[PDB]
């Protein structure tokens, strides 16, 4: 009956938790029983029952991920720079975004991924209470109540459920120092409220994803060429390649980003209530306890990605303004940015003082990294070729610019397929992957005949195998 107290990974305990145990299974299966090449990526660590190594508990792995959230924040950019940057960003969006209709409860509900958990308190696959058009049963009650609170402009405390990400990782993350990525799973109620509040702004942004630097919702194949052509119109190109972006975020910056989102939403008074709840100290369910996380990015909700990209835009433009002493408006005139959460490409005509720029980013608490992992300033280059975005290398030829998945990544996707959760990643799946096989064919085609022929060979062995010229033409030009 009395609330528990204490510390968990440096963070205060606020209540007992209701989260179900961390998964010990992976969705990844080998496509073949052959042994893996040396240094091959494998699914992330599965805990005490992982037959591959003896490691810590998944709870300890999770505690390791939370430690940076209790670290001190970096500094805010200088107030007059911050205000001018935020004003300039808001003004650009005002000038580009089409005003939207408010989102209905029905649109909010439909927009939700039904294949994921509803989080607190029911922790059930959303599809379990979905009829095709509405939530019913327990989730209907949660969704309706949250909708009523939204319409009343009434606050609700979001409750997040911590998980660890099942994904392919480099082998040193399994056989050396074990790491697995922290995920925040939002409660269905919060998802409904954020979807209603911020769905319109996110739609507006997605429709301008070539004109505006927030690239969320872009299609690599269809929008990439125009996006990268715009970047190519500028002299210098870079990628700061951040470590632990989400956990280094400052809530004071996120609130400035949130202010812009609220102000450009069709229901700003209702949106303000939702944003304030999103950014208030975050209750995170870690199994036995719910803890309070005051800082960093609470990444439960889909609109998270846009908020995070907007923070990124704020921080990048602050550093550039600080260093060049040029107005944010002028910097924008002389630059093309691409942001997707922590992922960026910055192109500019400005001769940036890279030492000072790197210093400024680190000042803000960020952890940019050089390609070579050395301790100096970030590098700038005069060619866009060699820079990545959304895990695709940017490539230019006589036909234009495009994003190409590298050979290691294509090779990796041939080694693994997704299926039901299981304990041993090295099991092959007894026995269909037509659309994914076609995509890999496309991607391989972009690496020329020699590499394509090998990929098509391994792809025939699994399974209609078109000629190189034909698939190349298809994947590049619609």
């Amino acid at each position: 009956l009395p609330r528990p107290s204490g510390t968990y990974a440096g963070l205060p305990i606020a209540d007992y938790g209701d989260a179900p145990p961390l998964s010990t299974k992976t969705m990844f299966w080998r496509t073949s029983p052959e042994k893996l090449p040396p240094g091959a990526w494998e699914p992330a660590y599965l805990g005490s029952k992982d037959e591959r190594v003896d490691g810590p508990s998944l709870q300890q792995v999770m505690r390791d991920q939370l430690k940076p959230y209790s670290e001190p924040r970096g500094l805010l950019p200088p107030q007059e720079i911050l205000d001018a940057v935020c004003d300039a960003i808001e003004n650009r969006l005002e000038n580009t975004l089409e005003p939207q209709k408010p989102w209905t409860f029905k649109k909010a509900c439909e927009s939700l991924d039904k294949n994921t958990s509803s989080g607190y308190p029911y922790h059930k696959q959303k599809s379990k209470d979905w009829t095709g058009s509405a939530f019913i049963g327990d989730l209907g009650d949660q969704a309706t109540h949250a909708n009523n609170m939204y319409e009343m402009g009434k606050s609700m405390r979001p409750i997040y459920t911590a998980a660890l990400k099942d994904e392919l990782v480099k082998p040193d993350k399994i056989y050396g120092k074990i790491k697995k990525r922290l995920l925040w799973g939002s409660d269905l109620g919060t998802m409904i409220r954020a979807a209603r509040a911020f769905g319109p702004f996110c739609d507006a942004l997605k429709e301008t994803c070539i004109f505006n630097p927030i690239r969320v919702g872009m299609s690599m194949n269809e929008d990439g060429p125009f996006i990268f052509a715009r970047h190519a119109n500028f002299r210098y190109h870079m990628d700061a390649d951040y470590t632990r972006w989400d956990s280094t975020q400052q809530r004071a910056i996120l609130k400035r980003a949130g202010d812009i989102m609220v102000r450009l939403s069709p229901e700003p008074d209702l949106a303000r209530v939702v944003m304030d709840d999103l950014l208030a100290p975050s209750l995170l369910d870690v199994g036995d306890y719910k803890i309070v996380v005051e800082e960093g990015l609470p990444s439960g909700c889909p609109c998270t990605t846009q908020l995070n990209s907007l923070a990124h835009w704020i921080l990048t433009l602050c550093a550039m303004v600080e260093v060049t002493r040029v107005d944010p408006d002028i910097v924008m005139q002389e630059s093309e940015f691409s942001f997707y959460g922590d992922d960026e490409v910055v192109s500019t005509n400005l001769e940036l003082d890279m030492v000072k720029y790197t210093m400024a980013l680190r000042r803000y608490g960020l952890l940019p990294t050089r390609a070579d992992k050395e301790e100096g300033p970030l590098e700038r280059r005069q060619t866009l070729q060699g820079i990545s975005f959304l895990r695709r290398a940017i490539v230019g030829d006589q036909f234009g610019w495009y994003g190409r998945l590298d050979r290691a990544s294509i090779d990796r996707q041939l080694l693994w397929t997704k299926g039901p959760n299981h304990q041993n990643p090295f099991e092959t799946l007894p026995g269909q992957r037509p659309s994914q096989l076609m995509a890999l064919l496309g991607e391989a085609a972009m690496h020329g005949e020699k590499y394509y022929r090998t990929v098509a060979s391994r792809v025939s062995k699994e399974a209609v195998v078109p000629r190189h010229r034909s698939v190349l033409r298809w994947v590049r030009f619609g």
